[PDB]
């Protein structure tokens, strides 16, 4: 099936990446704190909803928070700058707080459900968004014994969701704070980010259209 491709909202920024973020993939951004992986995670979730001559996929959304940060009232703001309503937008993205990581691990299986309900639709799932990837794998698996586990868990994991990407046509993007793809995300003088692929670089600012150039 061929690959769909989601536009980030900054030309440079989907340049570095090919034409955007991927389906049938796990794109993972890499950064410090403030770096702004949440601000491209609400920006994605708005852009996927646009038709593909606009940058998106007509698709739906879910969302994996462990961390409160998903924030309605930013997807509207970005949705207004972008052509699109603000309320239906907000209609097509599923969301969930993960409580632990071991609820994290099941909201994905969960995942699968929605998925295959919307799949032969019209607003097919398209971007599942797990923000942060990481972040109850840290807290949680700390103490002599606990790296063998954790890391065991997080490869289930990540296995779990390339299956939902490669078998459901969906791009995966996930936050990790310091993959088929990793990007390293920093912010810069002005306020401005800069992203490198791991393994040129793009420049935009953060905005009221969510991000651009
Ligand atoms: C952190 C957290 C708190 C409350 C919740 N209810 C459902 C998920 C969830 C997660
Ligand atoms: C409503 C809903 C149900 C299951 C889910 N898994 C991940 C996000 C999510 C949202």
């Amino acid at each position: 099936a061929t690959i769909g491709r989601i536009s980030t909202g900054s030309k440079s920024l989907d340049k570095l990446l090919g034409g955007g973020i991927e389906t049938q993939a796990i794109t993972e951004v890499f950064g410090e704190f403030g770096s702004g992986k949440t601000q491209l995670a609400h920006t994605l979730a708005v852009m996927v909803q646009l038709p593909p001559e606009e940058g998106g996929l007509n698709g739906s959304v879910m969302w994996i928070d462990t961390e409160n940060t998903f924030r309605p009232e930013r997807i509207r703001e970005i949705a207004q700058n972008r052509g699109l309503d603000p309320d239906e937008v907000l209609k097509h993205i599923a969301y969930a707080r993960a409580f632990n990581s071991n609820h994290q691990m099941l909201l994905v299986q969960q995942a699968e459900d929605m998925i295959k309900e919307l799949l032969n639709t019209d607003r097919p799932v398209k971007l599942l968004i797990v923000d942060s990837l990481t972040s109850h794998f840290r807290s949680e698996y700390i103490g002599r014994g606990a790296l063998a586990e954790r890391q065991q868990k997080l490869a289930k994991h990540l296995a779990d969701l390339h299956r939902l990407a490669n078998l459901y046509d969906i791009a995966v993007f996930v936050t990790n704070q310091v993959a088929t793809l990793r990007v390293y995300l920093r912010k810069g003088k002005g306020g401005k980010r800069i992203a490198r692929l791991i393994d040129g670089e793009a420049v935009f600012s953060i905005t009221e259209k969510g991000i651009e150039d």
